[PDB]
C-alpha cells in the first residue's frame, strides 16, 4: 500500500533526475519540453542542491554522491547575473546546510567521503560570505538584488517582507554549526525591525504588519497585510523559529500567535457561494481584498505546526479549514490540479465562470500550475499532527494528478490551464523546487516515520526551511 505509493515517488524522482542529468547537469535547471537546460539561478547547479536533501532521505547514494562532488567544485564567488539573497539562501544555503544535518545524523550510512559531507559547510560558509555585504545598509535590512562581484545593487529604497524575513532561519544555523556569530546577527538584526514594526499604522492589526522596509531606517512603507506570495515566508519562520530552538526565539512564537490570532479574526473569508470553504484575503485601509494564490496555501500547514507545537486546538482547527479551502481549489478543476491564483469577489464574477462560481465557491485568475507544493505541504502536515488518513489520500490524489498532467519523457513541465484537457498546453520550464519540495513532501506522506519527518507536541528535532528543506533544531 504506503509502500508501493512510496516507490512510485521515488520512480517519479528517478525519472526527473535521470533527465536532469541527461540533458542539463550541471545547469540550474532542465527545460523539459526540448529537453535542453537553462540557468535561472546564478549557474551553480540549483537543480542538484535542491535536490540533496530529498535523495538522501530516499536513499539513493548514487544521487547524492554525484551531488556532493558537484558542490565540491562549485565557485560561489563566480557568476554573470544579480544575485537574489532571498533565493539564493532558501535554495543553495539551506539545501547544502540540510544535506550537512542529514548526513551527519539520521543518514550517516549513506555515504562513505566523510571529505564530501564536510564540504557541505565549508562551501555554505563561503556562499554566506560571499553574500554577507549585502547586509551592510544603514539599518540592516538588506538589498535583496546584488551584484556579487561590484558589491552593488538594484538601487532599491525598500524591501519586501518575505525577502527579508526568511533568511533568519539558515544564517542562525550557519552560526550554531561554525562557531562564528557574525550570520546570526546579521541576520535578526534584518528581522528584528519585523518584530517591533514602526509607525504602528504599519500594523493594523496585532501581529500583522505591511509588505515593504525602508533600507535606510527599518520602518515599513505601506500597510498592506497579506500571507501571500512577498509576505508569505515572514509568518512561516516566526513559529519554525521558535521549534528550532524555543530558548533563543520565546518572542517570535508570540509574534506569531498574535499574527495567527488577528488572522483568524480578520483575514478568515468565506465565498457567497459557498460558506462552508475558507480562504484568506488581503487586507489594506480597511479594504478587503477577496483573492489569494497557491502559495498562500502553505498557511493551513503553519497554522497546523504551531497548533501541535503550542496545544493550540484552536489554530489546529482552522488549520484544517485552510487546507480543506486549498483541496477545494484542488478537487473542482478538470486536471485536479489548483490554479496559480483565484477569486471570490462576488462583484468580479466573470461572466464565462459564473456557474463555476457557483458550484465551485471560487473563479479562476490564473489556470496555470508551475509545480508548487504549497498544497501537498499543508496536507502532509495536516496528515502528521492529526493522523487521519484522509490528508494522506488527498496527497496521493494530487501526486497523481501531477504525474499524469505534468510528465514529459525528460522530467515534469509547468502546464498553462489546469482547467482543460491535460492541462491545456506545457511550459518549457522545471523549477528546482519539484525535486526539493512536490517529491519530498509526497513521499514523506507515504514513506516510514523518522527523525526527519515532521512530529506533533515538542518531539521535533528537524524543522523545514521554506524550500522543503529539513534543518536540525539547536543544541
Ligand atoms: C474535495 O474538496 C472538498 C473541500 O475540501 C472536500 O470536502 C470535505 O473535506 C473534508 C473531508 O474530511 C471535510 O472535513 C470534515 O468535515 C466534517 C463534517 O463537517 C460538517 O459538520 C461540522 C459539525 O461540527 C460543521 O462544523 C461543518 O461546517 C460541516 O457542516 C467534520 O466532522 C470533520 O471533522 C472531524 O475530523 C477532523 C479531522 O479530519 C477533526 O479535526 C475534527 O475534530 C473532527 O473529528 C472534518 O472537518 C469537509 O467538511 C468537506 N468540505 C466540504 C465543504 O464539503 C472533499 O472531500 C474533496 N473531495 C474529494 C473526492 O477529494
Ligand atoms: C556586476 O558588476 C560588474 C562590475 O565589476 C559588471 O562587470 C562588467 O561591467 C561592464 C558591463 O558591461 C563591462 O565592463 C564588463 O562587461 C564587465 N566588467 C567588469 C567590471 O568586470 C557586471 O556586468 C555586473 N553584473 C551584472 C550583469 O549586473
Ligand atoms: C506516472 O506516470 C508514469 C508514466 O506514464 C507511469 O509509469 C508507466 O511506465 C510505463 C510507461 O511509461 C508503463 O509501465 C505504464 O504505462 C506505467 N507503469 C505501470 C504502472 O505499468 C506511473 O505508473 C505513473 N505513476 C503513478 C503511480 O500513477
Ligand atoms: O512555489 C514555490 C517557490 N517559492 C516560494 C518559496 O518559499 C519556495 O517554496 C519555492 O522557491
Ligand atoms: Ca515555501
Amino acid at each position: 500500500s504506503n509502500q508501493a505509493k512510496a516507490d512510485a515517488v521515488k520512480e517519479a524522482f528517478q525519472h526527473a533526475w535521470n533527465g536532469y542529468m541527461k540533458y542539463a547537469f550541471p545547469h540550474d535547471e532542465l527545460t523539459p519540453v526540448s529537453n535542453g537546460h537553462a540557468d535561472s539561478r546564478n549557474g551553480w547547479g540549483a537543480s542538484a542542491v535542491d535536490a540533496l536533501s530529498t535523495a538522501v532521505i530516499m536513499g539513493k547514494a548514487d544521487v547524492v554522491n554525484a551531488i556532493l562532488e558537484h558542490v565540491a567544485d562549485i565557485d560561489f564567488s563566480k557568476t554573470s547575473d544579480t544575485v537574489s539573497l532571498f533565493e539564493t539562501t532558501i535554495r543553495y544555503l539551506a539545501g547544502m546546510l540540510s544535506g550537512y544535518d542529514l548526513l551527519q545524523g539520521p543518514a550517516k550510512n549513506l555515504v562513505d567521503n566523510q571529505d564530501l559531507i564536510d564540504g557541505l559547510l565549508d562551501q555554505s560558509r563561503n556562499l554566506a560570505d560571499v553574500l554577507k555585504f549585502a547586509f551592510d545598509t544603514p539599518s540592516g535590512v538588506p538589498y535583496n538584488n546584488i551584484n556579487i562581484t561590484s558589491h552593488g545593487n538594484d538601487g532599491a529604497t525598500t524591501n519586501g517582507l518575505a525577502v527579508t524575513g526568511t533568511l533568519v532561519l539558515e544564517w542562525t544555523r550557519l552560526s550554531d554549526l561554525t562557531g562564528d556569530e557574525e550570520y546570526a546577527k546579521l541576520s535578526q538584526k534584518a528581522e528584528s525591525y519585523l518584530l517591533k514594526p514602526q509607525p504602528s499604522s504599519s500594523e493594523p492589526f496585532p501581529g500583522l504588519v505591511g509588505s515593504s522596509i525602508n533600507i535606510n531606517d527599518g520602518q515599513f512603507a505601506d500597510s498592506r497585510v497579506s500571507w501571500n506570495g512577498g509576505d508569505d515566508s515572514f509568518y512561516e519562520y516566526l513559529i519554525k523559529m521558535y521549534v528550532y530552538d524555543p530558548k533563543r526565539f520565546e518572542t517570535y512564537k508570540d509574534r506569531w500567535v498574535l499574527a495567527a490570532e488577528s488572522t483568524i479574526k480578520h483575514l478568515k473569508s468565506h465565498p457567497k457561494s459557498r460558506p462552508d470553504l475558507t480562504f484568506l484575503s488581503s487586507y489594506s485601509n480597511r479594504n478587503y481584498d477577496l483573492s489569494s494564490q497557491h502559495l498562500t496555501c502553505f498557511d493551513g500547514g503553519s497554522f497546523l505546526l504551531g497548533g501541535t507545537v503550542l496545544d493550540r486546538q484552536d489554530f489546529i482547527d482552522f488549520g484544517l479549514e485552510l487546507v480543506d479551502g486549498c483541496e477545494a481549489t484542488y478537487n473542482s478543476t478538470l486536471t485536479k490540479i489548483g490554479p496559480d491564483s483565484w477569486g471570490w469577489d462576488p462583484k468580479k464574477v466573470p461572466s464565462d465562470q459564473k456557474e463555476f462560481y457557483e458550484k465551485a465557491g471560487f473563479y479562476i485568475s490564473s489556470g496555470s500550475y508551475v509545480l508548487r507544493p504549497e498544497v501537498i505541504e499543508s496536507f502532509y502536515y495536516a496528515h502528521r499532527v492529526t493522523g487521519k488518513e484522509i490528508y494522506r489520500d488527498w496527497v496521493w490524489n494530487a501526486f497523481v494528478a501531477i504525474n499524469s498532467t505534468c510528465r514529459t519523457d525528460s522530467g515534469f513541465a509547468a502546464v498553462s490551464d489546469v482547467n482543460k484537457a491535460n492541462g491545456g498546453s506545457k511550459y518549457d520550464n522545471q523549477e528546482s523546487f519539484l525535486f526539493a519540495e512536490v517529491m519530498k513532501y509526497s513521499y514523506l506522506a507515504h514513506s516510514e516515520d523518522a527523525a526527519w519527518q515532521v512530529q506533533k507536541g515538542g518531539k521535533n528535532t528537524f524543522v523545514y526551511n521554506t524550500e522543503a528543506h529539513p534543518i536540525s533544531v539547536a543544541r
